[PDB]
């Protein structure tokens, strides 16, 4: 893991950009991948933290620019890019700003049932015109292969877990793989771009108009499941209702939401375990500790 300051950030823009002024700078954020910083109130520039991160923002540019103007609803246009340097494939890339806040549960059950109508309608429709894009001119790494992800996993939980579980403990996180290998449901889809990272967090709504004005983030973009946009719309409570989730499905003209339930089923559970992961890299005690409790629980 590496960093970067405000002045490391400045001159790399520069160097690509000399003509642009830099007059005032924060930052707006960081994930996995990425620190977020804003420039001019206007842009966000990401710089990548590791060669992964690099990868997922050359994908990311590539995405968002291939869609540029092509979705029912704003997101980011690239408008700067950076180069390749040794293991980083994108040093830097820029990016319009979208005015709005999150839309969370909170906010989306206090609005007025006509507005978290048009809400479910917005998001069918850009979902829907998201998942018809042609993937015929994308590169294949671009692919997402659910077994290759589901064996890697497995691989880890199994490392960093050993001496943290019993060896029926052990097994029994090992069913669950070995049982979601063998069922077809999860392998079986008509592959397509997908967001893949759409929950409240990344859906910007206007207070003022009260219906959304905005999808960000899409560092994690791929071609995978389209069923996996609505799955990661919920999670128990801490993100949206079925309910609400329904008429997404219903707007979007869903044709098997039984087999989206059960994708839920099970990315539910399968979060249970990844958690523990992203515990243990991010030192996240909520995640691991509790994630660890689950398994360690007769309940199950």
């Amino acid at each position: 893991m590496r960093t970067y300051t405000f002045d490391q950030v400045e001159k790399a823009i520069e160097q690509l950009y000399p003509d642009f002024t830099i007059n005032t700078i924060e930052i707006s954020g960081e994930g996995n991948d990425c620190i977020a910083y804003e420039i001019n109130r206007d842009f966000i520039f990401k710089f990548p933290k590791h060669s992964r991160g690099s990868t997922n923002l050359f994908n990311e540019v590539n995405i968002l620019k291939r869609i540029h103007n092509k979705l029912p609803l704003p997101i980011p246009e690239v408008v700067f890019t950076g180069m390749p340097s040794e293991t980083y494939q994108m040093s830097f890339a820029g990016f319009t700003k979208i005015k709005g806040v999150p839309l969370t549960p909170l906010l989306l059950n206090n609005l007025p049932k006509q507005s978290q109508n048009q809400a479910a309608k917005d998001l069918a429709r850009f979902l829907s015109e998201l998942h018809s894009i042609n993937i015929s001119g994308f590169k294949s790494n671009l692919v997402l292969d659910f077994r290759e992800k589901i064996n890697e996993d497995n691989k880890k939980i199994k490392k960093l877990l050993s001496r943290e579980l019993k060896g029926p403990q052990m097994k029994k996180v090992d069913d669950f793989y070995r049982d979601i290998l063998e069922n077809e449901i999860y392998f079986k889809y008509y592959p397509c771009l997908i967001h893949n990272d759409f929950s409240s967090d990344h859906i910007l709504f206007d207070t003022e108009k009260n219906t959304i004005c905005g999808i960000i983030d899409f560092g994690d973009a791929a071609i995978s499941d389209p069923d996996n946009d609505f799955i990661s719309l919920m999670e128990d409570d801490e993100e949206y209702g079925m309910e609400f989730v329904s008429k997404i499905l219903n707007h979007y003209k869903h044709k098997d939401i039984p087999t989206v339930l059960e994708k839920y089923r099970m990315k539910e559970k399968y979060w249970s375990f990844e958690k523990i992961i992203y515990g243990k890299e991010y030192g996240y005690m909520d995640w691991y500790e509790e994630g660890l409790n689950e398994i360690r629980s007769i309940k199950i």
